[PDB]
């Protein structure tokens, strides 16, 4: 009745599921009582106990032992009488999954031994005293991280005697940053204390000239979240034997990240609608959405690119992998490992908006994972880039990553995984194309300097901007700079159009416009200025085309168009001023308010082409947190959330958003309407559990206006 | 309230079976005149008859397609018939091949191919070769990194004021393919008969059984076939795969071999291997591809069921239809399910019995995969030529998937730090065998290790041949090498992994030697295992040895032990002992599975020196063939009938018996279903075939049923030209 021809044991890729293991081994009475008997086992687990404390696993919401792999930790075992050594023998037995296999590293039996060598299991005996034996059980720092079932076996002549299933001694393993034999080893403490202790980030977004940020709620020791990590690895059927391979983990857990069909984490969404869901810009952080998928066990809607980031961070983070989230700024994405971005124009010097159908994002944001890479030559180890939104890759349409930033910076784009797709979001070229009305094209600029120009990531210890730019590329002009793309064409990055009368200006006329901040509902300026550094006159006629994009850089509208027709003297300098009125963008705009404008010139003397882009993002003043009270853990604590609505406008249906690990679990509060100009305001009572500097986010997202964010740094004390 | 499409301006080109329409007039700006003085074509002519030079110097001349079909930076010859002549001074156009609902220029989907003087090399151009009367004819030459697909032609007057284009025209719909005659195709094959044996040949030899009894099976590719090259292109679309990429032999392989192993509702094949196959039709009746894709086809929907080689033949099919040089490779022996590791465990007894409830991983009698030939940009110089690509899936480091395209040269020399899963094809073939004592203590002992047994023999079809072609050396380098050493060195520096030590192994206090054979048997027939000791010490000895036989799956999973042995053998010094064994039929018949495999453990413990020696061995029971006949003219387009005759070899009644036929040019694949044949008794099975190729074809059968199966037969026969 069917025979299983594939493999002799099932794949055991579910650390759910367990099986039973017997409690009596005999192979016959041939022909007990005497023999040691298990009465209880101390785990020595308590938050404020030396095992939690030591291992750094004391700040989860758990009430189960926690520790780290790599590093010893105490155990009693209390027997029915005084232990032996010379007549008895014991071992802990370490089981994970339904179908454990000491060769795959899901059944552990740590020996008891004299001494601890580095880098194996066992387990010393450091004191006996009475029924009792105290033990320095230590792991090896390659072990499998997972939720392990716990037994005593107790071996006689006639085999094993060994405990029943007990849940409440089930420990977690985790990867360990502070073990110099990890693969995820960190040397530095204060790194360690941001990339994987801190459960608040910071991400970057906006444009370059004008850097926003708001936090987002790690929440990795928030209750029920270490148990949705290990959930979201066995959805993906991940092999238990593979969970202690970072790279693995990482390689496995960003494809779930973004949802194909029903199976994964969020259904990515840029239609400024979102129906049936909640819009990506009002998530406040990872717990609510990992919860709901948890409970739901379905894909959550929805996420864009710093939602997929917040919460791989989390999965990250939770598990011991070192984590941090980046943003670089004019990101080519869906490069197909091209190093070259198109922007079609028109014979007279516009653009061409039918062809030009590739666009820059003004901002795209992906993590980094610190581990060492044994699949790759001496070097590559640290910082590897993983980005869990999805591009096509040599795959298909998938995540990309790991990718050694090593690797990336001097251009071995040769080496695992997805490097290529990775090297070109920061190096790509804009090409400037003519597309004739015959027909032909003609190449008539290249901006190399315009693409990656800027890569963030969160300071450590402070919400400040750390620039990680010479991480990824070497500096403009630099012969190290030059090298590294030589070598990524080498290997598989490609430059479809050579360009090579391109670049050499025989103008001398340098062009360059700015663009006033400018906060939502105001005018602002647009200056162009011109230089002239030959002896010769010139006459421009330059376009001006200001469009609504997405943040994606996808335009929606041209809102304004207009030309100029410039005399240029030898030896001379001038600015032109154009006026851009609330007017003209109001009532078109797409959420994050971005602005994109194209500045293209024909010098009708030398026939050369110059052309700029610039975005803006209009400033939306903040949500407003306010706390009454003491502040103390155990002790309430009033938070008001104040929203006073900026447009001369109604707003509909307008969910707010509160949130702050360990002070509140996330909470969303929905009005029926705001009037133009008038405030709201939301009253809560919180009690926090964790003490010390903590922070208060909140977020508003209406059937219109959205991606407003609020925070307040508050300081809670213990008892 | 809006609708907005913010991730990409325009959605994703992933499909060849949809597309957009061109306008046939398309004007801007203001005009005012007669736009019937511009050109007008009347008629467009490819020269795409099967006999004709565009088929036979693009060597598609075989396909069954009457369609165009061309391979990619070759020129080929088309005739556009206009309303009045083409006037150089005055008219311009150009073709243009479209392909998709979403094409782009910059994007290689929209090619706009332009009149030139003299054709590049490395470039799409058109130049004029002929004008006569109202006609021009043209030498279009396409780039070789053209994407593979089914394009639109179109032919555009350019007018001052626009465009006027031909209208839709399915007609002139061109096929470009891989092109391995062409020097600047990544697929490029230097020499005839290569490109004739990996691209052109329609059908192949399965290697299988085990390496001291090695079987063959004809396999039909049957890739010019009708409607084979038209689901090839069906694969893609249904993987999605981006039109751009379409034109990389290396994404090609890699989106197309995941498809092959259907997980869920996704792919070609639904793997199983469970001896039963109720609700679909058992791996080893399958004759050859073409009966599998078009199945695949029309219920859109995965095909039940397929195992390794079932894969391989699908997956070669698919490759050579597009164009891509491909083979089929069988490796003895086979570490499947490594993880990367280089040692295989076998845990004995501390008597010396092996361990059956410990021992849970096998070594597969043999396991198949295929070699697609082309270059390897990605990495660095080197690394081109063949390929290897598992679609039988096993863990990597993504999860459970298919492996490759893994360099077999850099597998060779152990640098299994380049792309794509090396480690894991590394592991296939170079695994250690380690015997270890589990003791009743809980400790372990390691005993033995044998690094010559996995990956014992690889072999693939000759070049113009149906013989096997050793090409385990391409893999692996000699044992006991300088070069195998440093490869192994190489190999754990990037990856591959050894968890036990084995440097103490220097147990290697084999003074004795220990070694068995199993003659060759025939199913139904009793049959004998000879066990030879050697001692080449002096010395004398107690020894115990034990034997295990027992009934396995081809993967080596074990069923059931069928018989168990033990002896007690004192050799003299300097002298050696020899012990036969007989193995009756009644033993194994009744318990066997299909491909009537067996596999026997014999491990022996040295009283004295206390050692260890362990040997393993499979064998598989010969099964009569299946006899084909043909009486007729054989000639094509003219009868030829065909016999196929089975003789029920078991003494017992065979139910459900369905015989395959199958011959690629000669007739489609077809089954009879016979309701149940007597012990010893025969049928017959007659068929007239009309056959549609010349030259060397061949006949292929196959035979399954409730209980016997895995049995096959064919025949080499000659068809004529008239």
């Amino acid at each position: 009745t069917a025979f299983g021809g594939r493999r002799a044991v099932p794949p055991n890729n579910s650390n759910a599921a367990e099986d039973d293991l017997p409690t009596v081994e005999l192979q016959g009475v041939v022909p007990l009582q005497e023999f040691l008997n298990v009465t209880s086992v101390h785990l020595f687990k308590e938050r404020w106990d030396t095992n939690k404390v030591d291992h750094h696993t004391d700040k989860y919401e758990n009430n189960k032992l926690i520790v780290r792999r790599g590093q010893s930790f105490y155990v009693q075992i209390d027997f029915s009488r005084p232990y032996d050594p010379r007549r008895d023998l014991f071992r802990v037995e370490y089981v994970i999954g339904r179908y454990p296999q000491e060769n795959k590293g899901t059944y552990i039996p740590v020996p008891i031994v004299s001494e601890l060598q580095s880098g194996k299991w066992g387990a010393k005996i450091v004191m006996r005293e009475d029924r009792s034996v105290r033990l320095s059980i230590q792991s090896s720092p390659k072990c499998i991280v997972g939720k392990f079932r716990m037994y005593v076996a107790v071996w006689t002549p006639y085999g094993v005697l060994r405990t029943s299933r007990n849940p409440e001694t089930d420990t977690y393993i985790l990867f360990n940053p502070w073990c110099e034999d990890d693969a995820v080893y960190l040397d530095n403490e204060k790194e360690r204390e941001e990339y994987v202790l801190n459960d608040i980030g910071v991400i970057f977004y906006g444009e370059v000239n004008d850097i926003k940020t708001r936090s987002w709620s790690y929440g990795q020791f928030e209750d029920g979240i270490l148990d949705t990590c290990l959930y979201v690895m066995d959805r993906a059927q991940m092999d238990l034997s593979g969970r202690g391979n970072p790279i693995k983990v990482s390689r496995v857990g960003s494809a779930m990240v973004n949802a194909k069909d029903d199976e994964g984490v969020l259904v990515g969404s840029w239609d400024n609608i979102y129906a049936y869901g909640v819009p990506p810009s009002a998530w406040t952080g990872s717990v609510d959405i990992l919860l709901e998928y948890r409970s739901s066990e379905n894909p959550v809607r929805y996420g864009q690119c710093w939602v997929f980031a917040g919460v791989f961070n989390t999965f990250l983070r939770c598990l011991g992998i070192p984590a941090r989230i980046v943003t670089n700024y004019f990101s080519a994405h869906d490069n197909d490992a091209n190093l070259q971005m198109d922007i079609f124009l028109e014979e007279d010097g516009n653009v061409n908006s039918k062809l030009t159908k590739d666009s820059v994002w003004n901002y795209h944001c992906w993590n980094e994972a610190w581990m060492t890479r044994p699949d790759l030559p001496v070097g590559f180890g640290g910082w590897q880039a993983v980005d869990s939104t999805p591009q096509e890759n040599s795959d298909g349409m998938y995540r990309c990553g790991p990718a050694s930033v090593q690797a990336i910076k001097h251009g071995h784009v040769c080496f695992q995984f997805d490097a290529p797709f990775v090297f070109a979001e920061v190096n790509s070229d804009l090409i400037y194309i003519t597309a004739k009305k015959d027909g032909t094209h003609v190449v008539e600029n290249v901006d190399a300097t315009h693409i990656g120009k800027l890569i963030v990531t969160k300071q450590i210890g402070g919400d400040g901007m750390m620039d990680i730019t010479d991480t990824y590329k070497f500096q403009e002009g630099q012969e190290e700079e030059r090298l590294a793309l030589e070598t990524a064409l080498m290997y598989g990055a490609k430059k479809p159009l050579n360009t090579e009368g391109v670049m050499k200006s025989r103008s001398n006329v340098d062009m360059d416009f700015e663009v006033e901040n400018a906060v939502l509902g105001k005018d602002f300026k647009l200056s162009i200025t011109f230089r002239n550094n030959s002896h010769n006159r010139y006459t421009i006629t330059a376009y001006l085309s200001a469009n609504i994009t997405f943040y994606t850089g996808v335009p929606k509208a041209e809102f304004k168009k207009e030309t100029f027709d410039v005399t240029l003297e030898p030896l001379s300098f001038k600015k032109e001023a154009v006026l851009i009125q609330a007017g003209e963008y109001m009532g078109q705009l797409l959420e994050q308010a971005s602005l994109h404008f194209f500045v293209t010139a024909r010098i009708n003397e030398t026939r050369d082409v110059l052309a700029k882009q610039k975005s803006t993002v209009l400033t939306i003043p903040e949500i407003i947190i306010k706390v009454r009270g003491t502040q103390v853990v155990g002790s309430d604590m009033t938070v008001t959330v104040e929203f006073t609505n900026p447009l001369k406008e109604t707003l509909r249906n307008v969910w707010v958003h509160l949130d702050g690990p360990g002070v509140t679990r996330p909470m969303k509060k929905m009005f029926r309407e705001i009037r133009p100009n008038s405030t709201v305001q939301w009253e809560e009572v919180c009690r926090p559990w964790v003490s010390g500097h903590r922070k208060l986010i909140a977020s508003m997202s209406s059937d219109s206006l959205r991606h407003v964010y609020g925070e307040l740094d508050v300081q809670i004390q213990r008892r």
